[PDB]
C-alpha cells in the first residue's frame, strides 16, 4: 500500500524521508538546484492545514525514486519546515493550473 499517493505515483514514508533529508540539507547550506531554484517557499495560497508551524519550503519527490538534481521536477512536492518538519506531501495532479492538492 501508499503511504502517499499523488496521482499514479506512489510513495513509501522512505521515499518522502529520503527527498525531505535532501531539500532540507540545501535550504540549510543555504543552496539551490534546477532553474525553478529548489528549495524554495511554499506559500500555502491554497490554504492546507498542515499540523506544523510555517515558513513552508517545497522540494521535488520524484516517482523515478531518485532525488532531484535538476531539470523537470515533475508534479510531485514533498512540504518541510524550518525545523524539518514534515508539513505535507502535494502534487499539481488533478489540480488546475499550477495549483495543489493534497497527496491521499
Ligand atoms: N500554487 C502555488 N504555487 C506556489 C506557492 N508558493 C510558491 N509557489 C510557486 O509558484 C509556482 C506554482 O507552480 C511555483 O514556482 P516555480 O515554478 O518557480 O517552481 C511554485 O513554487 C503556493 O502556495 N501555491
Ligand atoms: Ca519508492
Amino acid at each position: 500500500a501508499c503511504d502517499y499517493t499523488c496521482g499514479s505515483n506512489c510513495y513509501s514514508s522512505s521515499d518522502v524521508s529520503t527527498a525531505q533529508a535532501a531539500g532540507y540539507k540545501l535550504h540549510e547550506d543555504g543552496e539551490t538546484v534546477g532553474s525553478n531554484s529548489y528549495p524554495h517557499k511554499y506559500n500555502n495560497y491554497e490554504g492546507f492545514d498542515f499540523s506544523v508551524s510555517s515558513p513552508y519550503y517545497e522540494w521535488p519527490i520524484l516517482s523515478s525514486g531518485d532525488v532531484y538534481s535538476g531539470g523537470s521536477p515533475g508534479a510531485d512536492r514533498v512540504v518541510f519546515n524550518e525545523n524539518n518538519q514534515l508539513a505535507g506531501v502535494i502534487t499539481h495532479t488533478g489540480a488546475s493550473g499550477n495549483n495543489f492538492v493534497e497527496c491521499t
